[PDB]
């Protein structure tokens, strides 16, 4: 029904690799280099004031690179946002909390 606080690891979809997708570029100069198309593989999502996001997104290469997003509700204006991402972060790297 509502299953809220970080759960198990929900497959990515598009939505998924479209937070993960809204925030690549986020993420160019959120943290001080380029990645490339963020192929999601999973993502946690959880419950609050709207609600979080944690993707495990495939960085392109090999690498990998972890999300978090936060969803204000729908309200026009800018949408969602990136709350943080691990960088460098690896598969092994379950998304966990964050």
């Amino acid at each position: 029904m509502i299953p809220g606080g970080l759960s198990e690891a929900k497959p990515a979809t598009p939505e998924i690799q479209e937070i993960v997708d809204k925030v690549k570029p986020q993420l160019e100069e959120k943290t001080n280099e380029t990645y490339g198309k963020l192929e999601a593989v999973q993502y946690k999502t959880q419950v609050v004031a709207g609600t979080n996001y944690y993707i495990k997104v495939r960085a392109g290469d090999n690498k990998y690179m972890h999300l978090k997003v936060f969803k204000s509700l729908p309200g026009q204006n800018e949408d969602l946002v990136l709350t943080g991402y691990q960088v460098d972060k690896n598969k092994d790297d379950e998304l966990t909390g964050f």
